[PDB]
C-alpha cells in the first residue's frame, strides 16, 4: 500500500520514502512518499495560485455547500476511515467509529455553517464638518494556511485545523504526522473525488526538521502556520516563521491536572480519571497526568482507581472490551517506558501497572504499555512536571483549596483541568481560578466546536473555535467611508 | 540626571544614563537613566506580585475608576505633557494640543469604558445522558504586559498599549523609545499620584538591543509582547519570546498608497494627499509614500501638491503658522536623506523639496528636511518599495482601475490605504480588493478606537482595537460544568 | 381539490367549508375546510401537549436535522409547491419557480443553521462580600407560536414565520390567507411525511374576523402572534391578545418612496421603479407606489418607465414572456379599481394603464389589472398616501435633497425606501435619513435572512430576521448565581 | 410644597392638583399639579421638536457626556433626592442612601456607557451579476419616548427608563406616579441646571385613567410607551397604543416563589427568604410572596423565619435599626390588609403580623402593617395565586424536585424565582425549568444592569437591560448597497 502526496490537483510520488508501521503489532501498513522542498514549493505556489481561480470567485453559500460535500465524501466511506486512523494508530475501532471520524466530520459541517452565519460590524462616527463617516470590516481569506499535525487524534486534528481555512475561503497546504498519513491521504482522495478546485487544498507527507514541516514553515508564500504538537516544535517553528511575521496559532503540550474534592462523587470522579488518565492510552494532549485528592478520602480513591485500572483490557482495536490499544510507536514506547523507570528512581510507589504486557502473540511486537499510576513523588519531581504523552497518572493528597489551586498552577504548562465536586460554589469560586485554557466540572472531554479552544503558557499562543477561527483565518479589513 | 524608571512605586536610577536631545536645536533636554537587565528583571517581578495584592482585587467598575483617574490626572497636567511631548519630538504645539495628548487621554477613557461593559459567552450543549452541559468563558488578566513602544506619536502610542493592558487587570513592564522619554515619565508620575498600586505599572527608559527593550523581550516572567515599530524589530521580538510562547501583538512598517480617481473632487484629494504625506513630517507609519493618480488628472494633480506643499510652514514647534516641525533626530534625518539621494540616483524627478533647509540659526543644528515630492520611479524602485517614514511621496500615473489595485497591492507590506472617489459603486469594490488592514474613502487617518486596527503580509501579526484588545489582553478561559 | 386542517398530526375536515378561486379565470381550484372555534382550541391544547413531548426532548442538532429534512422534503415535491402557489395567486410560474419556493426552502434552512450556531451571554459580577456572582442567558421555547399570513408571497411569507418559530423549539398553530391556502397544506403533507411529531406543526384555514384567525387571537394557550398584513388588522390583534399580554411581532403596510436622482444610472432607474412598481402585479409590501424623481430628468423617466409598462406581458402564469398575472381576487381588484378611479378623481394624469386588459377569453372572468403609472397629484392626495397593493405608481418632481427627504418621509407608514444615485456620499447621507426599516441604494427587493427586518411607525412593530427571530421566538432567561 | 410639571424646559402649573401624602404619618407633603391632555400634548410635541433640535445633533460621545453630566447633577444633590424618595414612600433612610439613589445614577452611567460602546452590523452578499451588495445596520432615536412608572422605587424605576431612553438620543415625555412624585421633579431640576435642550426631558403629573397617563398613551405622536406597573394596566395600555401600532416595553406584576431544598444552607436561606419577603415592606415586584420548603426541613425554617421575622423594626425612616418604613398609602394598606383577612377565611394559619402595628404617635395616621406569614393554604388559594403587593409570605412544605418545579410554574405570572441549594447539579437543572425571566440561585435581587431583565405570561412583554435596551429604544434600520 503506497501514500502519496497530493499537489495541484494531482498525486504524486517523490524520490524517497518512509515506512508506516502498525503499532499493533510492528508490521507494514504502507509506504509513504516524503515530500522534498521542490515539492512544497509546488504546493504552496498552487495554493497561491488556486486563490486567483474558481474557488476564490464562490460566493460563502457555494463554498458552503461544496464543505457539506466533502463531508458528505468523508461520510460515505466512513468504514474507510474508520479502517485507517485504526491501522496508523491502534485506536479502538468503537473510538474511531463514535468519536474520531464523526467529529472530523463535523468539523467540515461546523465550519461551513458558521461560514454562512458569520458577520461582521458596523461603525459610526462623528466628523468635524458635521457629516459623519462609517467604519465598516469584511472578513476576507487570509491566503494560504500552512497546517501541521499530530498523530494523536489524527483526521480529528487535521480536519479541526483544514475546515476553517477553507471554510474562511484561504487554500491549504497540510503535513500530517509521518505516524498517521493515511486518513489524511483518504481525505485528499475525498476533496478530489467532491470537484475540489486544484491547488485549493495540498498534502504533503514528510517528517519535521529538514523535511516537508520544516520546509512549510520556511516558505515565504504562506500566510499563517498552525500547528498542533509539543511545545519545543511550536517555538521552532515561531522562530521559523517570524521573518515573515506570518501569523500563528499553536496548540501545545499539557501535565494536566485533576482535583477530587471531598464532597465528590467518589466512584464517578474515580471513573472520570481513569478516562481521563488512560483513554487513548494516555494519548491525549488534554489527559490527566497529575491527580490531587482530598487528604480524607485519598486512600479510598487510589484503591478505587487502581481495581479500575487492572480492570482495563489492553489489546487490540476490534478485542471485545477493549479499553486500551498500544502507544503510537515503539519509539515514543521507549520514552514512555525511560519515565517509568525515571518514577522509580525518583521514589514512586507504583500502585500498579508500570511495565508492559505480555500477550504472547504478535501484539508482543506491537507497542503496548501498561496503565499506571503512581504515589509518593513530589510537586517538584520530573515525573510530575514534565510530559510523558502515555497512560499514567500520578496522585497527591491535599488539604486546603486554595493550596490546591496554587499547586495545580504550579506548571509552565496550562492546558486543562478537570475538577470533581457536588457543590455549586466551589465549581465556579475553583474553575475560575484555574490557570488554563480549559477546565470541565464533573467531566472531561466534552467538546463544543463553538467555544474558545486553546492554552495558556507554554500550552499555547492564541485561541481557535467559533468565532477565534472564523477571526484566525481571515484578513479583518476595516473600510472607512468619510461622507 | 533628569528622567527616571519607576519601578514597583519608586522612581530610581541605574548605573548609566543617556542624553535625550531637542530635534529642533540639537540641545540637550534632559539625561535618562538606562535601566538595566537586573533592574527589568526588578520590574517584571513586581509586576507579577501586584497581580496578587489589591489591584488583583479590584471590581472591573474599580478598575475602570482608577483608570479614569489616570485619564483625569492626565488632563490636570494638560499643558506639562504637551511640552514633554513638543521637547521630545519637535511636533508644532497646536496639534500636540488638539490631537497628541487628547487622543492619549482618550486611549485610557475608551479602554476604562470597554471593561465594564464587556461580557463573555454562554454555550448550552446536549449530552449522552440527556442532561447537558453548559460551557461558559470568562476574561481574565493574561499576566504582566511587555510594551515596547516608538517614538513617532510616543504618548499615543504608549498608552494605546497601557490603557487596554491595565483595563484587562493586567500589570505592566513598558520601554518607550529612547528618542522620546518624557511623556511616560510623566505618565509614571500620574500613575503614582493617582494611588495606582506599586508595581501594576512599570516605566523602564533604554535602548533596544542589549539594552531594557530586549531584556524585557527576553523576560520569562512576562505573558505577552506588544509592540510597535519596524518590522525587523518585529521579527527579532518574535525570535526572542519563542521558547516562553508569549502572546504576540504587532503593529509594523508600511508602504501605503493613495489612490486619486478622475471622479474624485481634486482639490479635496490634494488637501487630503498633502495632510496624509506630509503629517508629523511624515512621520506617522499611516502616511502614505507612494502615490497613484488617474492619468487625466495627474499634470493637475502634482502641480497643485507641488504648490500646497510649498506652502507648508517648516519651524518651531510655537511658531505662528507652524505646519511641520523636523524630524525625530540627525540619524533619522540622515537615513531619510540617503533615501533623498538615492531617489535621484535612481532617475527621480525632484518635483519639490529633496533637500534641508536653511534657516541660518539654531533649527540648523536641528534635524529638520523639506517635504518632498518625486515624480519618474518605477515600481520597482527602492525609493517607491523601501518604508522612509519622512515627509515624502512618489506620484505616477494609473490608467485602468484592476491596474492600480495590482500596484497598490504588489508590496510585502500591507497597513493602510486610502482612495479618492465620489463614485459609490467603485468606493465599495476596489476598497475591499485592497490587501491592507485599514482603507480610508476620500479622507485619511480617521481612528475610532472601537475598530479592529492592524496590518498584514509585513506590517503585522494580529489585531488590537475594540473587543480585539479587550481578547488580546486577556485569557480566554472556557469552563464546561456538567449537570 | 380539498384542502383539510392538520390538527394533532391528522388531516382533518371541518363542518363547513369555502371556495378557493384561480385569479386568472375565476374558476373553482378547491373547497377548503374552515376551523371553529373547537378545531382551533384542539390545535392550541395539543400544540401545548407537544412541547412535553419528543419534540421537546431533541438536541438542538437533531431538532435542525429535522427541520433541514422538511425543506429536504419541499425540494422533493418542488414542482408540485410551485403548482399550488400559481393556482392559487395566478403567479408566473418563473417567479414561482426561481424566487418563491426556493426562498420558502431557504427560510427552513437558515434558522435551522442559526439554531446550531447561536449562542447566549455570560456576565460575571462583583458582590459585597467578595465572592461574586454569575449571571448566564439561555434561549428556551416561548411556546405556542401563533403564525398568521397573507396571500401575495404565500408559502415564502408563511415559513418566514413557521421556520424560525420551529427552529427556536417551539411548537406553532398556524392560519395561511383564505385566499392562499394549498401550498400550506402541502406543506403540512412535508411535515408529516418528515415525521415531525404530533402536535408540533398544526395548520388551520379560515378566515379572520368571526373565524379562526380571530380565535387564534384569542386563545389564551399561545404565548405570541407573529403577523404579516394590513396595519389595521394588526392593531386589532394587538387589542386582542392584549389582556394576554402575549408576545407580539407585526410586519405592516407601507406606502413606499422610490427617489431618482439627478446622478443615477437613469436606464438601470427606470428598470429599477418598473420592477418595484409591477413585480407580482405590484402586490408585494415592498412595492413602490410613490416614486420622486429629480425636475432634471423627470419627463425622460416618466417617458422612459411608460415604454416600460407597456412592454410588460398581463397574461397566463405559463404564458411565454409573461410579466404579470392577474391581482388575488376579484374583491381585490374591486378595491384597486376603486382607487383607479379615485385617482382620476384626485386630478391624476394616466400616463398608462388605469383600467382592466381585456382579453376576449376566460382570462375575462379572472381578476386582471392593467399595470398604472400616474402624475399630477399633491402629496395629500389619498392616491398617493394610502396603500393601493396594486400595480400603480405616481410620480412627482423634486429639485432639493432635504425636500425629497421629508417628502419620503411625510407618511405614517415607514417600511422601506428605494434611493438611485452613483454618488458614494449622497447613498450614505440620504440612506441614514429616510425613516423606514429598510433602505435600497440601486437596487431593490435583495434579501437578506440574517439582517433585521420590520417597519416603523404604522408599518410595524418590532424585528425579525437573523438573531431578532432568535430572540423572539424564545423565552430568553437570566439566572444569577451567587459565588 | 409644590411640585410642577417640566415641559419645553419651563416648570409650569396646571388647572388642577393634587395632594402628596406623607404614609409615615398622613400629613400632607405637597400639592401636586395634575397635566391635563392640553399639556401633554404640549410636552410631546416639544419632544417631537427637539429632536430636530441642538439634541439632535450631538455626537454619541457628547450626549453620553451630558447624561454623565446629569448623573453628576443627582450625586450633588444626593441628600436631597434621598429625602425626596424618603418623604414620598417613607422607605428607610439607609436604604434609599444606600441603594436606590446610587442605582438611579447608576442607570444614567451605565447607559451613558453602553451608548458610546454599542455598534452594529455588516452583512455582506454574493449578487446574480458577481459585483455583490453589502447590507450594514445602523441604530437611531426611535423618536419620543412615552415612560409611565410606578411608585415603588421611584426613582430607581424612573431612571430605568430614562437613563436608555436619552443615552439613545431619543427624548422622553415621563409621567410618575401620583404616590410618588417628588424625586421626579427633583430630576427635573437636575436635567434643567445641566443643560438639557429645553424639549428633551418632559415632566408630566397626574394620574392614569383619565388623567396625564392615559393622555400620554393616546398620544399620536409618542413612538413607543414603556411601562412597569400592574398587568391589567399593561394590557389597558397596550389597548390604547394599538391603532398607532406604537412599540411597547411591559414589566408588570408577580407573584414570585422562592424554593429552598434540604441541601439549601438553612440559616443562609431563612436570611435571603426574610429579605425577599419582607424588602420595602414587600412592595417590590421581585418579593417573594410564596415560599416551598422541602419537607424535611419545614418546621426548622418556619420556626427560623417567625424569629427573624418578629425581631425587624417597623417605625421611622431614620429610627435607629429600622428595617421596614410603612405601605405606601392608606388605600394600598386597605387591600392589603383585606388581602390579610382574605388569608384567615382562605384557612391560613398566621404565622406571624397579620394586622397593623401600634404606635401611639402620628405614625398611627400612618399606613403601617406588620410583616406576615401564613401556612395551611392550598396552591389553588387566591392569597397564594394573587399578587399583593404587601410584606408578606406563605409556605408550603414540597416533597420531589419535579413536583416543586411544576408548583412554581402553575401561575399566569412568570417575573422571578429564587432557589436555594447548594448542589451544582440541582441548580443548574431546575433553574432553567423555572418559567420565569430571573432566576437566583442562593441570593436575591442581585442585578447587573448589563443583562437582559423581563418577565413571561402576564409578568411582561419585551426585554430591557444591556443592549435590549440600546435595541428597544432605537429605530434599527437596514442600508442595502448594490454595488
Ligand atoms: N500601527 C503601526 O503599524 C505602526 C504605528 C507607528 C509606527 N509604526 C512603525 O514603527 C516604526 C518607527 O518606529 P521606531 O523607529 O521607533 O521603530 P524601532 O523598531 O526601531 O524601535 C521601536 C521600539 O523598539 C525598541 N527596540 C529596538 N530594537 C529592539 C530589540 N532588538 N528588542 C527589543 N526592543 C527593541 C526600541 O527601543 C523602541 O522602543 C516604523 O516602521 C513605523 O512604520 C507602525
Ligand atoms: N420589573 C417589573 O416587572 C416590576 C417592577 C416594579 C413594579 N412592578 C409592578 O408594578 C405594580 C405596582 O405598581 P403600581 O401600583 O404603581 O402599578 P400602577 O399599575 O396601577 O400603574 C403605575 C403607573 O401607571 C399609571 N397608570 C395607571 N393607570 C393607567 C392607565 N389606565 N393609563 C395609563 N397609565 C396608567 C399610573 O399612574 C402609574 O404612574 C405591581 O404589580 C408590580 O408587580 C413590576
Amino acid at each position: 500500500s503506497q501514500l502519496l502526496n497530493y499537489i495541484d490537483g494531482n498525486f504524486v510520488t517523490s524520490a524517497s520514502s518512509f515506512a508506516n508501521i502498525n503499532p499493533v503489532n510492528g508490521k507494514l501498513i504502507s509506504d509513504v512518499f516524503e515530500a522534498d522542498a521542490k515539492q512544497v514549493n509546488e504546493a504552496v505556489v498552487a495554493a497561491q495560485n488556486a486563490l486567483k481561480g474558481p474557488w476564490g470567485k464562490l460566493s460563502v453559500q457555494d463554498r458552503a455547500a461544496l464543505i457539506h460535500k466533502i463531508a458528505d465524501g468523508i461520510q460515505a466511506r466512513f468504514e474507510e476511515f474508520v479502517a485507517a486512523e485504526v491501522a496508523d494508530t491502534g485506536r479502538p475501532v468503537h473510538q474511531a467509529r463514535t468519536l474520531d471520524i464523526p467529529r472530523a466530520i463535523a468539523n467540515f459541517r461546523t465550519f461551513a455553517d458558521l461560514a454562512k452565519t458569520s458577520h461582521t460590524d458596523l461603525f459610526e462616527m462623528s466628523t468635524s464638518d458635521g457629516s459623519g463617516a462609517l467604519n465598516y470590516t469584511v472578513r476576507k481569506p487570509l491566503g494560504v494556511i500552512g497546517v501541521i499535525s499530530p498523530w494523536n487524534l489524527p483526521l480529528l486534528l487535521f480536519t479541526w485545523k483544514v475546515a476553517p481555512a477553507l471554510a474562511c475561503g484561504n487554500t491549504v497546504v497540510a503535513k500530517p504526522s509521518e505516524e498517521s498519513p493515511s486518513s489524511a491521504t483518504l481525505l485528499a482522495e475525498v476533496m478530489h473525488d467532491a470537484g475540489v478546485p486544484p491547488g485549493v487544498f495540498n498534502l504533503i507527507h514528510g517528517f519535521g526538521k529538514d523535511s516537508a514541516g520544516e520546509f512549510l514553515t520556511q516558505h515565504p508564500g504562506i500566510s499563517a502556520l498552525t500547528f498542533t504538537g509539543e511545545s519545543k516544535t511550536g517555538s521552532t517553528i515561531m522562530k521559523a516563521v517570524a521573518d515573515g511575521v506570518k501569523e500563528v496559532s499553536f496548540e501545545l503540550g499539557g501535565k494536566n491536572a485533576a482535583v477530587v474534592f471531598a464532597d465528590a462523587d467518589l466512584d464517578a470522579a474515580i471513573e472520570g480519571v481513569l478516562r481521563s488518565s488512560f483513554t487513548n492510552s494516555g494519548q491525549v494532549c488534554l489527559c490527566s497526568e497529575r491527580v490531587y485528592v482530598h487528604r480524607s478520602i485519598f486512600d479510598e480513591f487510589v484503591s478505587g482507581l487502581k481495581v479500575e485500572a487492572e480492570r482495563l483490557v489492553v489489546g487490540y482495536p476490534d478485542q471485545d472490551g477493549v479499553n486500551m490499544g498500544p502507544l503510537i510507536s515503539h519509539g515514543h514506547r521507549d520514552k514512555v517506558l525511560s519515565y517509568y523507570r525515571l518514577a522509580v528512581d525518583e521514589g514512586a510507589t507504583v500502585v500498579t501497572g508500570g511495565g508492559v504486557p505480555k500477550f504472547n502473540d504478535e501484539r508482543d511486537q506491537g507497542a503496548y504499555v501498561q496503565p499506571t499510576i503512581w504515589t509518593g513523588l513530589s510537586d517538584k519531581a520530573r515525573c510530575v512536571t514534565e510530559e510523558i504523552f502515555g497512560p499514567v497518572c500520578h496522585i497527591s493528597p491535599f488539604d486546603d483549596e486554595d493550596e490546591v489551586i496554587n499547586r495545580v498552577n504550579d506548571s509552565n504548562y496550562g492546558l486543562a483541568c478537570a475538577i470533581w465536586t457536588t457543590n455549586l460554589s466551589r465549581a465556579h469560586r475553583v474553575s475560575r481560578q484555574i490557570h488554563v485554557g480549559l477546565v470541565w466540572v464533573n467531566t472531561w472531554y466534552l467538546r463544543d466546536l463553538r467555544t474558545p479552544f486553546g492554552g495558556v503558557k507554554l500550552s499555547g499562543l492564541g485561541r481557535e473555535g467559533g468565532r477565534f477561527s472564523m477571526d484566525f483565518y481571515s484578513d479583518i479589513a476595516n473600510i472607512c467611508i468619510k461622507i
